Parts: C-alpha cells; structure tokens; sequence
C-alpha cells in the first residue's frame, strides 16, 4: 500500500484543506471542517508558525490521516508542551498504524522543537463542553 | 481594600514573575514556578505575543491573583478558542471575587480578540498526566 507522512508547510495549503475534509468526515461534522475553512493567507500563516503543527498521511497521494497539534510556549519555565488537538484516520484505513505513524513523526517534530511533553485526546469524542487530554510524553 | 486587575504587557515582566511566584505557592510547587523562570527576553516576548494572556490582580500593589491563558488560532475555521491554563488566588484572599474578577477581565480580552469560547483547566489539581478542560 505504502503510506507516506510529512509535516505540512505553507506551501501545502491544499493538503491542509484535504486534511480538514478528512477531519469533517471522520468526526461526523462535515460542515464544521469543510464549509467554513479560513482563507489561504490565514492557513499559510498558521502553517508558517512554529507553535502549530499539521501532519498528514498519504495513500496514493490522497490524505488518509491527519494530525493537528499546538505547541504551548510555557510561562513558568523556558520549555514547551505539545497538545494534539485533532487526530483522525480514514475509515477505510483504520488499524493500519497510520495514527501511530503520524504520532511518531510528531515526536520527531517535538524533539527538534524541544518540547518536553505531548498530550493526546482521552477521547470519547462526544465531548461537547469537555476536553480531556492524557500525557503521551 | 480594593483589588485592581489588568493584563500584563512586555513592560511588566516583574509582575509576571510575581504572578509566577504566586502560582508556585498556591499550587504547592514553588521550584517549578519560581526556580526556573525564563529570562526577561523570553517573558518579554511571550507577553508581547497575541496568543498568550497573563492577567494579574493586585492588593496594595502586590500580586494576589493571576491567570495565564493561551489563545488557539483555530485550523478548521478562522476562529479562536481560549484555554485558561493556570488560575490561582492568594490563599489569604480567597472568596473575595478575585478569580471571578480575573475571569471577567479575561472575557473582556477574549471579546476584543474575537474568541468565541473559553475553557478552564479541570481542577482536582492533582491531575499529573491528565489535563482536563471544561467550557466556561
Ligand atoms: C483513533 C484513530 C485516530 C486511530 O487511527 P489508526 O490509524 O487506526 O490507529 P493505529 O492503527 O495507528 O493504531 C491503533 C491501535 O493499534 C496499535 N498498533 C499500531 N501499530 C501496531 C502494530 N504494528 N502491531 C500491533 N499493534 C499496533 C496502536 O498502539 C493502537 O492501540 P491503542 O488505540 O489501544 O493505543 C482512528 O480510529 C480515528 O480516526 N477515529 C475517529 C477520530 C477519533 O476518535 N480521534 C481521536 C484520536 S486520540
Ligand atoms: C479556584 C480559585 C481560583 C477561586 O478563588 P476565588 O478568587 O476565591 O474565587 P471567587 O471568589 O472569584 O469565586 C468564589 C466561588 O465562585 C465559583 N465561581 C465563580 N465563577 C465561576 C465560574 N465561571 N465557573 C465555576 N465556578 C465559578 C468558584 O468556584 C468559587 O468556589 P470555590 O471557592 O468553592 O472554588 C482559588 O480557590 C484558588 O486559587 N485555588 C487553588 C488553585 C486552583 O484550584 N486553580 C484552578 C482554577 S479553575
């Protein structure tokens, strides 16, 4: 099959948008992730920052997995923490190690970035007004 | 005897440090918030950024309340969410409406920023590897 992963840059706004559509489909909320996407200048600036990380997995050059995380530059100490906000894999590519692959790339990014920890969603998904995270490390 | 609140700017690094010290005492972890604080260049830059908000409440010109929050520029839509990371009030100034006042100031900052929602870190405190947030 061959699934490739990479960190999206300001030059890959198109894949970023494709990753957003995947989020919409996997979360059962297409409107939220596909009908009100920000413009390209905004998406380009976001992907250009060092405190936001977008990871995508490709199958036949189509987005099949996406990971969106934020880097929190801390105030108490000169250190940073990563929080995986959204993570989803195509329903047709589950249990293949894709999310695992995105997270390993994320760890690669964290190390280069210097982040000392990574939090993930202690998901049940339903979480309307609640958002729990667990320490991946 | 009158509690004043305001958002800290790059020109108030000293108060930011005092707010940090406050977090250490009230959270029962002085070393983490007081022994390894970032240098002034770093605090200055953090305070000059628009995605970070530090609020402090004073009593006789001493920091007695502090609130540190991050603004997340969203990816699915051009909107932002605010997450209160740390919030604490002097142990000797509890139930005086200081947190409530810091929170109201935060809503003000959020509104001026356009943020459509604010979350607060679920506090049973103890939560080591489990950060939880609830909508405010
Ligand atoms: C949760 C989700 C992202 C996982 O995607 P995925 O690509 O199927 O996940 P993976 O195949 O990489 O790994 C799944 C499991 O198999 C395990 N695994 C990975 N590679 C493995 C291998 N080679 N051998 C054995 N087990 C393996 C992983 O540890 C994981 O176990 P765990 O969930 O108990 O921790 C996916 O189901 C999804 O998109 N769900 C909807 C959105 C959602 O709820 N997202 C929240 C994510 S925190
Ligand atoms: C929790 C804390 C910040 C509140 O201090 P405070 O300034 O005395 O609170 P206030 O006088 O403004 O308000 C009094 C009560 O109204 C409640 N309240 C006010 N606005 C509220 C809101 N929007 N949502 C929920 N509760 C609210 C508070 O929970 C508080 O009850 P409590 O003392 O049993 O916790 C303070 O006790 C503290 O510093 N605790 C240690 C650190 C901690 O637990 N931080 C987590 C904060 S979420």
């Amino acid at each position: 099959g061959i699934i490739r992963t990479c960190r999206l840059g300001p030059d890959q706004v198109k894949s970023m948008r494709a990753a957003l559509d995947l989020f919409g489909r996997e979360f059962g909320d297409v409107a939220t992730y596909s009908q009100h996407q920000p413009d390209s200048d905004y998406l380009g600036n976001l992907l250009r920052s060092k405190t936001f990380i977008a990871l995508a997995a490709f199958d036949q050059e189509a987005v099949v997995g996406a990971l969106a995380a934020y880097v929190l530059p801390k105030f108490e100490q000169p250190r940073s923490e990563i929080y995986i906000y959204d993570l989803a894999v195509s329903g047709e590519h589950r249990r293949q190690g894709i999310a695992t692959a995105l997270i390993n790339l994320l760890k690669h990014e964290a190390n280069a970035l210097g982040a000392y920890v990574i939090y993930v969603q202690a998901d049940y998904g339903d979480d309307p007004a609640v958002a729990l995270y667990t320490k991946l490390g």
